């Protein structure tokens, strides 16, 4: 257009779908594959970046440039890496992905949001879009344009060590936050054909709708196990929620470790394929998850020419490899040579990443914006973290009898209180799993507030606040408090470990909650990812609180233990009288839950 070395896809005024199919046409064989592949920054370097035309990177769970960076040192890794990719031949920008589930959570100082099942509590989709607008801020402050989010998986079975990345057992509560999606990316345009890609611009993220399909129903919660499930269920429980992504423009989804009825989901044309692209019309781009090809064999690993072969077969686009990626360019160059993969099976892989690359602005803007980095834990982003933590808090118990003066609202004004616990003054138990590390960690990890800092944010001067991490029963009976505040629960955990058979919390914890509130009246406050054997916790308390695994802003458990606003969360997950009954959903068989999904107690603000 008008300039002697014009080149159309570099040309911003064009459609998306001529910039893609211009570039498309110029591209070798090695420059495709290079497209196709995600590696781990761990092993990235200029050269490996350049040398194999590499089309995105990643940080997994805990990979970052060091501890305790700055958004300004995550922009100039980013931008180093993509430096290097926009000096190849073609000079095609990179994407970087990270997994920003509740807030950008491998990035120190970020605000860290209540994990998905606190936020199905909320029943706010609003609410959710707001902190999918502010995550995207927060990511692209440390100059990452990808998140790998919203997991909507349906967890069946609370045995599963990622339920608490999951909104609810309910499909329609985790449709309804589906709004994650258009928070992250922006709002889609008035006539947006469902399937199509989306991202507004340089302050948003590309999205990612995962784990396809099933995640959440595997046989005991086993992580990355069987799903045992006909069409019927498949369809009616686990997958329409990815029908609300593609209706919001998604841009891109990551198939589960999983599989279906025995077929591994990293393997399954018929849905990859016959379903998410042909019947649902996604364009955007598959991704695999984490070593996902591997696993697809038995012993994982033991046929690496297999699992490129029935992965980019089953219609996967880009593959997180993420460290061999010799071997996997390799082996997919000697499948395409030899044509066992056909052109065009690649070409339709690189057309919607490349597609999803140009639609986001991608091309326009490879490199970091160094005013974002402000951003990063901004105040207003931890206000509405706190609001959402707050909105999150299930009120189970408040009062012993039907005739006891209710505990909560607690007066903020008292001679002297307790706060005690394993879980009352430590960040990284309330932030629970991928938070700065994969698993998580304990104590103070990150920037927040803590229960027992909230507690002394929140009361009167007059007010004399007492912490006694495990006191005995005698401490607690000699102390003149008032009132306790106790908080336990669960430690910080993933997949790998989270996947528990007997979901009671770890000692101490109920033998606290037992000695403080046999000497004073007591509000025992709850982190967990999941419901968990309460029984003799609720029997000990006056009042017991479920807050989830709140974030980084401790005050949105106080805003509510004295007042300032009402409880409003309802449960998202039936609550278990026994482990022995799982699994058991809303709508079972011979459901008898402790609780029901959809119980809440309330309160009135003070
Ligand atoms: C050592 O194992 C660790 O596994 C985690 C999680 S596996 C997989 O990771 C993807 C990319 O981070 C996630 O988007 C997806 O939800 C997960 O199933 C991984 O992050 C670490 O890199 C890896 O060390
Ligand atoms: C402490 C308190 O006022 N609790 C009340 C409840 O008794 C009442 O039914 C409702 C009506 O607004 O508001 C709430």
């Amino acid at each position: 257009h008008h300039a002697a070395d014009y080149v159309l896809y570099k040309d911003a005024t064009k459609p998306v779908e001529d910039r893609v199919a211009d570039l498309l046409g110029r591209m070798t064989l090695a420059e495709k594959i290079g497209q196709m592949t995600q590696i781990e920054r761990l092993v990235a370097t200029p050269d490996v970046l350049r040398d194999n035309f590499i089309g995105s990177l990643l940080s997994g769970g805990g990979s970052v440039p060091r501890k305790g960076a700055t958004a300004k040192e995550w922009q100039d890794m980013v931008d180093g890496f993509q430096k290097a990719c926009m000096s190849t031949r073609l000079g095609i920008p990179m994407i970087y992905g990270i997994d920003a589930v509740h807030g950008q959570n491998n990035v120190y100082g970020a605000t860290i949001f209540p994990h998905n099942v606190g936020l199905g509590a909320t029943r706010d989709p609003y609410l959710v879009k707001r902190i999918g607008e502010a995550t995207a801020l927060e990511v692209r402050a440390t100059g990452i344009q990808y998140a790998f989010a919203p997991c909507i998986a349906v967890c069946r079975d609370p045995r599963w060590g990622r339920c608490y990345e999951s909104y609810s057992e309910d499909r329609r509560i985790v449709q309804s936050m589906t709004e994650l999606i258009p928070g992250l990316q922006g709002d889609v345009p008035k006539d947006f054909t469902s399937g199509m890609p989306f991202v507004a611009g340089k302050n948003k993220v590309a999205a990612c709708a995962k784990h396809f399909v099933g995640d959440g129903g595997t046989v005991d919660g086993i992580n990355e196990n069987n799903t045992i499930i006909n069409r019927e269920g498949l369809m009616n429980i686990h997958m329409p929620a990815y029908k609300n992504a593609m209706d919001k423009g998604v841009s891109t989804v990551m198939i589960s470790y999983s599989s279906w009825n025995g077929v591994k989901m990293h393997a399954n044309q018929d849905l990859v394929t016959g379903y998410l692209k042909d019947t649902l019309k996604f364009k955007g781009f598959v991704i695999s998850d984490w070593e996902g090809i591997d696993r697809i064999t038995t012993p994982a690993g033991s046929d690496y020419s297999y699992s490129v072969k029935a992965s980019i077969l089953a219609g996967l686009d880009m593959i997180m490899v993420p460290n061999k990626y010799q071997q996997f360019i390799s082996i997919l160059t000697g499948h395409v040579n030899g044509g066992v993969i056909p052109m065009s099976r690649i070409d339709d892989a690189v057309t919607r990443i490349l597609r999803v690359k140009f639609t986001m602005g991608l091309f326009e803007n490879p490199y970091a914006d160094p005013a974002m980095a402000e951003q990063l834990g901004k105040q207003e982003h931890r206000d509405l973290a706190r609001e959402a933590a707050r909105k999150s808090l299930v009120l189970l118990k408040n009062g012993k009898t039907s005739t006891d003066a209710p505990l909560l609202p607690l007066p903020k004004k008292a001679p002297k209180i307790l706060v005690a616990g394993s879980h009352a003054d430590n960040l990284g138990y309330q932030c629970g799993g991928w938070t700065i590390e994969h698993q998580g960690d304990t104590g103070r990890t990150t920037v927040g507030t803590t229960i027992l800092e909230a507690v002394k944010a929140a009361v009167d001067p007059s007010t004399v606040v007492v912490f006694a991490e495990n006191p005995d029963a005698e401490f607690v009976k000699s102390g003149g408090f008032s009132y306790a505040i106790v908080a336990v629960g669960e430690h910080p955990y993933t997949e790998t470990k989270g996947d528990n058979l007997n979901l009671t919390i770890p000692e101490p914890g109920l033998s606290t909650v037992q000695a403080v509130c046999g000497g004073v009246r007591c509000a025992t406050v709850l982190i967990s990812g999941r419901p968990v054997v309460v029984q003799p916790l609720l029997a000990a308390s006056d009042a017991l609180v479920a807050a989830w695994l709140p974030g980084s802003e401790g005050q949105g458990v106080t805003d509510a233990l004295f007042g300032d606003f009402g409880f409003t969360g309802r449960l998202p997950r039936t609550w278990f009288k026994s482990v022995d009954q799982l699994p058991m959903n809303v709508g079972d068989a011979h459901y008898d839950p402790l609780f029901r999904l959809g119980y809440g107690l309330t309160t009135n603000a003070t």
